[PDB]
């Protein structure tokens, strides 16, 4: 008697990567489970949803998440997607374990429903700062985000922190995701001579904006979030994503634990590599140890803020909000490689 697992994220659209990571995870994770009998004999059947990172095909799949009668939802991704689902999960009972969306908003608002296998970006942003204050201490700083929640909230939190270091920041500019063409912010860049930058947001525009920065002659040093950390920014940027600082998951694919599911996947030709490949296999072996007590959405939800859960990215323990007890970002160096390593 298959148990149906909704497996939501952007599986077209600007960033699919994400998606890529986030189903290559729950394929596998699924396929270990089921391998060893799965949940007392009864195997998880993943049941496949695009939401395109969108807003409303987000909420239009959330309703036929709901209708379809299934009871949890490992997803969505992209925060300002995942928060309008969110909520027609909570006021339905579905559980909604999120492998990726880290904004604070969404455990925020006393959803008894929802957890998170990845951080905040409470603590992501002043990760960020505090490393720009005590490793690269700049002379120049100018912040650029796009205008939607993950970004806007971690460009406003590194602000704050590097304010409170009393840093020099030039200028915040905010540019609409999508545009291909940023002329514009890098010949402001070039003139204010800023020597360092932070970016809140996803790859596509990072991509784009690195490409246009080397191209025009600038050694400006750059730094992003975990959204900009993956092979899709070095696909588009080329050597220009090289150098690039970055806050993200810890390398949990080079736990030496975890070697045999990086086997197992690349044996597959999928890429391993990705965070949320790690936070989404995570994501189904908490949905794993509660279903092995409950079929029931808030039996689970409470069962795990009251244990540790062992997986692939170490013990697990939640909160009262459903958030990750003690989740550290780390700051590394993204290579044009595909490759990240820690930052000096
Ligand atoms: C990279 C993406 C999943 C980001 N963490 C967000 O919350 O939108």
């Amino acid at each position: 008697e298959d148990i149906k697992v909704a497996v939501v994220g952007a599986m077209s659209g600007p960033v699919a990567q994400y998606g890529d990571q986030e189903f290559t995870g729950a394929e596998q994770a699924v396929a270990d489970i089921n391998a060893k009998g799965g949940i007392k004999g009864n195997k998880l059947q993943i049941v496949k949803y695009d939401d395109a990172c969108d807003p409303k095909q987000a909420v239009a799949v959330a309703n036929k998440v709901v209708n379809d009668g299934i009871k949890y939802v490992i997803g969505h991704l992209c925060s300002s997607s995942t928060q309008p689902a969110s909520d027609i999960y909570e006021d339905e009972g579905i559980l909604m374990i999120t492998p990726a969306a880290t904004a604070p908003e969404l455990t925020a608002r006393g959803y008894q429903l929802i957890l998170r296998t990845t951080g905040l970006d409470s603590d992501q942003g002043p990760t960020a700062a505090k490393y720009i204050l005590e490793k690269v201490k700049p002379q120049r700083i100018a912040i650029v985000h796009d205008k939607q929640q993950y970004g806007e909230g971690l460009a406003r939190a590194v602000q704050d922190g590097l304010k409170k270091g009393n840093a020099n920041v030039v200028f915040f500019d905010g540019i609409t995701a999508g545009e291909k063409d940023f002329s514009t912010l890098v010949a402001r860049l070039k003139k204010e001579n800023i020597d360092f930058v932070y970016y809140g947001g996803y790859h596509p525009e990072m991509g784009q904006i690195l490409r246009q920065a080397r191209a025009a002659g600038l050694k400006t040093q750059f730094m992003g979030p975990e959204g900009v950390a993956n092979v899709s920014l070095s696909n588009i940027a080329g050597e220009s994503a090289e150098g690039l600082l970055v806050t993200k998951p810890k390398n949990y694919d080079q736990v030496p634990a975890n070697k045999p599911i990086v086997d197992a996947i690349k044996a597959k030709k999928q890429d391993p590599s990705g965070a949320f490949v790690w936070t989404t296999y995570a994501a189904l072996q908490s949905l794993q140890a509660g279903l092995n007590q409950s079929d029931d959405p808030a039996e689970i939800a409470k069962y795990l803020k009251a244990n540790s859960v062992d997986t692939v990215m170490g013990p697990l323990t939640w909160d009262e909000k459903g958030d990750l007890k003690g989740f550290e970002f780390g700051v590394f160096d993204w290579h044009a490689n595909g490759t990240a390593t820690d930052a000096k």
